[PDB]
């Protein structure tokens, strides 16, 4: 019986395992995860109001309840065990524990309290045991997000909608009575080229434009030319880019022209601007604004390189959320690591120089793909596993996998968390959900988790 393994429990992992299973009628795949609950950002990373793209959770479910597939929750690679004893244990290993950095914002003031990375404020709310204390100083009344992609357009959203329609999700307790109190009125995703860039996608850029009690703010100078350069331009992009020409410079309707009128929430976004520093507020204790650079766009295409004019801009905030770009970590010693590109060394999913050991999701392309992108690229490293396993290109004969491991763990006092364990897990977030009207009610202390399975 063939021994796989897979490291991190998201999308990646489960989708690797997922082909793994059904083109292998034999081999055997084990999970291991470092949270206590598995499916990593499909939990911690969409937001709460967006339930319907975390029923991927249906397929994760049916292929963990395989018979020759098993979970270890709370067994965090490069610590608890390291990747040559995975290695050593199993005939194949993959790595697919995401990308847990933020790229820092490496600006003066940065430090600042109200200083924020997007990815730390989403699991804030998301509920991710690190973030629990996070405490964010919702008192201002504006809030600064650098970069735009979804996630920008995620923490935004969650920023102004009326607390009230944020009270059915699964959002934390403690982070809906934060919002309920907070003043945050205006909210701007500020950056660095122009319209042409953004990366967030329509789905999310007319959540936004129809978010109730919110109105828009775009100028309508920043998409002068605009529906002139995108005439060429595929399907996809020409509609939000039309999207958002139609939403700065057509004049609205009567009853939403109104809707704007009374709104008491507002969202903008800001164009060819890149932070240079935070402002400090008089007393030095806080975040109160962030000075921006203006910039102007040079070449063609695909590759236009921002380059600042001179000129800059103050803009006042009590909040700074930065959310320009994750980058993997590198995890065990024995792991090639290519520090720019924050992404193992690899050949379509076999890394560079070791044989046996294999990537996939994030650690293996960089932290761009959504789910469904991570989905089909990861069935692609499981297809050249398979191969290699195939033509013999992996240790022949026996491995003991969990056998050895659970050893190693037993012996560490590590207490590894079944499929099953989660599954108890599970029933008591829903049960503790079912007062409030809520699909659940996350647990996100990790002694109260392991009591309740009976440690
Ligand atoms: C805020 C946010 C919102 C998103 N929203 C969407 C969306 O709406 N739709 C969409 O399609 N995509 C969305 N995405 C993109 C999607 O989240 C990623 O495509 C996907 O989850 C990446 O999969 P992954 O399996 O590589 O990594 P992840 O999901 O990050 O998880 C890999 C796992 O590895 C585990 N792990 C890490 N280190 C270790 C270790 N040392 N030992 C053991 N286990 C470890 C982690 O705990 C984790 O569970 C979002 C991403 C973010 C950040």
């Amino acid at each position: 019986t063939p021994q796989i393994c897979v490291v991190g429990s998201g999308p990646a992992g489960f989708y690797t395992a997922q082909h793994l299973l059904k083109h292998h009628s034999r081999a055997h795949v084990d999970i291991y995860e470092k949270q206590l609950v598995p499916f990593g950002l499909v939990r911690f990373g969409v937001a709460p109001d967006h339930p319907e793209v975390k029923n991927v959770i249906n397929t994760f479910t049916q292929t963990a309840r395989s018979d020759r597939c098993a979970f270890y929750g709370n067994v965090e690679v490069g610590r608890d065990v390291t990747v040559q004893e995975l290695q050593d244990a199993y005939h194949a290993v993959v790595l697919s524990y995401g990308a847990e950095d933020h790229q820092a914002l490496d600006i003066p003031g940065e430090e600042l309290p109200g200083v924020f990375s997007a990815r730390a404020f989403v699991g804030w709310y998301n509920g991710l045991p690190e973030n629990r204390e996070l405490a964010p100083d919702l008192s201002c009344d504006t809030a600064v997000i650098l970069g735009q992609g979804n996630v920008a357009l995620d923490v935004a959203r969650i920023l102004l909608t009326p607390p009230d329609h944020l009270e059915k999700t699964d959002i934390t307790e403690a982070a809906l009575g934060a919002l309920r109190q907070s003043r945050v009125k205006t909210v701007w995703i500020v950056g660095r080229r122009g319209p042409l860039q953004v990366a967030f996608t329509i789905k999310e850029l007319r959540e936004m434009i129809q978010l109730p009690g919110t109105r828009p703010m775009l100028d309508p100078a920043d998409f002068l030319g605009l529906q002139d350069r995108i005439k060429e331009a595929a399907r996809p992009r020409k509609r939000l880019m039309e999207l958002l020409l139609r939403t700065a410079t057509e004049k609205p309707g009567v009853e939403e022209a109104a809707r704007r009128a009374s709104a008491s929430r507002a969202w903008g976004l800001r164009f060819f601007r890149s932070p240079q520093q935070v402002l400090p507020s008089p007393d030095g204790r806080r975040a109160a604004g962030i000075r921006l650079a203006v910039t102007r766009l040079e070449g063609i295409g695909e590759a236009t390189r921002a380059v600042p004019t001179g000129d800059v801009e103050d803009l006042p905030c009590g909040l700074v959320l930065s959310s320009i770009g994750y980058k993997s970590r590198p995890i065990d010693p024995s792991v090639p690591f290519d520090p720019k590109l924050g992404v193992v060394p690899n050949m379509e999913g076999r890394v560079v120089d070791v044989p046996g050991l294999y990537c996939s999701g994030w650690v293996k392309r960089g932290p761009t793909g959504v789910i469904t992108t991570t989905m089909t690229d990861s069935f692609l490293t499981g297809q050249i596993l398979l191969q290699d396993l195939k033509a013999g290109h992996l240790p022949s004969g026996p491995r003991p996998g969990s056998a050895f491991i659970k050893a190693l763990l037993d012996s560490r006092g590590v207490w590894p968390v079944s499929f099953s364990d989660w599954e108890k897990l599970d029933a008591e977030e829903v049960s503790r959900g079912q007062a409030s009207g809520k699909p659940r009610e996350k647990l996100l202390d990790p002694q109260e988790m392991l009591r309740l399975l009976g440690h």
